[PDB]
């Protein structure tokens, strides 16, 4: 993909609806190259400006995020063909050809996609807050806020599927797994930590202490 925000679309649906696929890619390799890219187009006195801009078009607001988690939005088509073919993928491979297709097929599938976005909003606005210099709020606690309320989706869902008892099933277990990325703590430890602690450790401690106690 030759032009940015295609690329970014592209990045940002892969990684949401390829659920097999580490966060750490997204991160560590397909933020970077979009960084790049706009650092070269638009030099870099500015770029922070425009890299932002293409990363807030993925951002979601809490009630634009409910709308497409409670009412299963995340199933229906794209009017984009690149966000939709991603969504195409990710339905042929567990609910249409995935034999054991079953009764909690699509209700497994839209929890693991929405813990997964939750994930992603998270990423989108660390990266967002390090670019504005924001960090500092995080000492003694608007984008703070929605990280904020976004800390609190994430251990609530967290909470609802522990409190609760196909291929899409195991992804769903791996969401309470701490030795998977899927789980808060794999996610901390393999996508924050390394990747967001040497900017932004002010928000990285704060999100330890949101989601698992002060220890």
């Amino acid at each position: 993909y030759s032009d940015p925000k295609e690329y970014i679309e592209s990045k940002y649906y892969d990684a949401l609806f390829s659920i097999h696929t580490p966060l750490a890619y997204f991160v560590k390799s397909n933020l970077v190259r979009l960084k790049n890219t706009c650092r070269t187009k638009y030099g870099s006195d500015s770029y922070k400006i425009a890299y932002q801009a293409m990363l807030q078009k993925f951002l979601l607001s809490i009630v634009q995020f409910k709308d497409r988690h409670d009412n299963r939005l995340l199933l229906e088509p794209f009017s984009s063909p690149i966000a939709d073919e991603k969504r195409k993928n990710c339905l042929t491979k567990f609910v249409i050809q995935d034999e054991n297709k079953n009764s909690s097929t699509i209700a497994d599938l839209c929890v693991v996609l929405k813990s997964r976005e939750i994930k992603l909003q998270i990423l989108l606005l660390l990266e967002i807050i390090g670019l504005n210099d924001l960090d500092w709020n995080f000492r003694d606690f608007d984008y703070c806020e929605q990280l904020d309320l976004y800390l609190d989706r994430a251990c609530i869902l967290d909470i609802l599927l522990s409190s609760e008892t196909g291929t899409i099933q195991e992804h769903k277990k791996n969401i309470l797994d701490k030795s998977k990325e899927a789980s808060l703590v794999g996610f901390i430890n393999y996508v924050l930590i390394p990747y967001f602690n040497k900017k932004v450790p002010h928000a990285v401690e704060f999100i330890i202490q949101k989601l698992k106690g002060p220890s």
